[PDB]
């Protein structure tokens, strides 16, 4: 795919360009308004695994470099995860070969919304020291191949780098409890919803100590989302039946040995009401 | 200087891009029509050691990569020579690599257009003589772009020494009209002296018949090649190191009254018709008489 090639080329280019820039002791407000653009035009030269004409744009390289550092990701390991071996594809979504990272395509409007809140997000990551249930935004890019702009967003993978997820839920806490379609339920790993969760009498057995840490994190993250006037997010719930930042192991007493994976996902009826109902639903899980 | 920074950035970029491309078993005619262009536009980023806006163009990367190989220069050593340490600035726009193995000369857009028409003829010639020539060794051709100027840069193997300092310098043409270095020129540390200066100083090159035969055979072919391309107005660069690898160096003969190392190459080979046979014969009559 031309896009993945340009994307991998671009990540290698931007990290190498960053390798020359010393990291600043502080991010200035203009670093949130910053971008790096490269336009390649090869005439009769490279026609192999990479197109002759393309553009690549990295948004706020200083901001995302610092966010990576806060999330404990070295710039070199980030590059290796993304480029040493090709990423695998899902249904537009990719996972790094090592399963540590995830690359999601987003729209131009999603990028515009992400810019308005990038400073508020950075300030929040500083305050909670990278310890959050929110997506860890690691890179934001625009790849251009044959009059087609694709906006790519790199995030830490919420699911395991080794353990396979056996059951998947998208929890919202909506008053009208949504259900996965007939078409969805025939897949190997369907994304089940609230009504599916309730109908299956599913419970998460993690123990009061881990639950307290989880609920405190969630409450702040959701309060932060409400302050940004954000709604329609979900709790991604992954269950593994018997390096992982979002993983919580089954309590010693649990009737089933499981590893749960939980994070906030569609963060791009008013916000206050969304949150209370959201938090009421996953507190009862 | 923004230009040197963009140039060094670009050389590092193009060599790394070349490091991914397997070298072809043969150069196709399109490789002589080829180029690599990169346009950078950084907004509210960098601002230290490099410009926010710039363009870099490498002409015929496959042709110049192969020419380097023929001249026995590995792509990695070429990159190190040019970028590990900054090049020193001489006079024109002319730079020398830190290690003194390479030389970078600014040229004009017309010079580049002339160089393209003859790049295939030059490559064919280098193949025939196995990189053993008195001509400049063209290693890279680039166009560096900044806010108010487009600069065409040409990398060549340095004709002078990488260790030994040149004590006397000549630009020999064999011109019917007397060529002499000006008053202003002669007050410099290393003036470029000309034909009349050479003759007035009763200058001689003491090399020995064996080395002279190799030199004159090389020169005759190179000049025949230049004439075939309708080229004239070239010069023989003569460098003399007075005694207390260099490709163009020839040491003094055992019999010589002075121990010296001479450095000789063909240099202003970009001029054409707008007569070459007459130029060549007049020129060769002059340099054989040394
Ligand atoms: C199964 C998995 C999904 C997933 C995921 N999804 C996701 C994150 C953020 C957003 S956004 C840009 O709208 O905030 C949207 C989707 N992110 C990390 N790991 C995993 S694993
Ligand atoms: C003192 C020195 C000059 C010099 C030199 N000059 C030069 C070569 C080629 C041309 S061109 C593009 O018109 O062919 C013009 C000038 N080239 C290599 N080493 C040295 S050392």
């Amino acid at each position: 795919d031309p896009l993945v090639g340009v994307f991998l080329w671009g990540v290698a280019h931007s990290i190498n360009e960053l390798s020359q820039v010393p990291p600043p002791v502080m991010l200035l407000p203009d670093d949130f308004k910053a971008s790096s653009k490269i336009k390649v035009n090869n005439h009769l030269f490279h026609r192999e695994n990479l197109p002759s004409h393309f553009k690549f744009k990295e948004y706020c390289p200083q901001v995302f470099r610092n966010l990576r550092d806060r999330f404990g990701i070295d710039d070199q390991d980030y590059l290796v995860s993304l480029t040493r071996n090709p990423p695998s594809e899902s249904e537009r979504f990719l996972i790094s070969y090592d399963r540590t990272l995830v690359i999601k395509e987003v729209s131009s409007e999603d990028i515009a919304d992400m810019h308005s809140n990038l400073s508020n997000y950075h300030q929040y990551i500083v305050k909670c020291h990278g310890n959050t249930l929110l997506p860890q935004f690691l890179g934001m890019y625009r790849v251009s191949v044959d009059n087609e702009d694709s906006y790519m967003l790199v995030m830490r993978n919420m699911f395991s780098h080794r353990l396979p997820v056996h059951r998947k839920y998208d929890l919202k806490g909506s008053l009208v409890s949504r259900e996965a379609s007939d078409k969805e339920k025939v897949k190997e790993l369907p994304t089940l919803k609230d009504m599916d969760f309730l109908n299956k009498n599913q419970k998460v057995y993690i123990g009061e100590e881990e639950k307290k840490i989880f609920l405190e994190k969630l409450k702040r993250d959701v309060e932060f989302l409400v302050q940004l006037k954000i709604m329609d997010y979900s709790l991604l719930l992954g269950i593994h039946d018997i390096i992982d930042v979002y993983a919580i192991r089954s309590a010693e007493g649990a009737p089933q040995k499981e590893v749960y994976f939980m994070g906030l996902i569609d963060i791009l009826v008013h916000p206050e009401q969304y949150a209370k109902r959201f938090l009421d639903f996953i507190t009862n899980i």
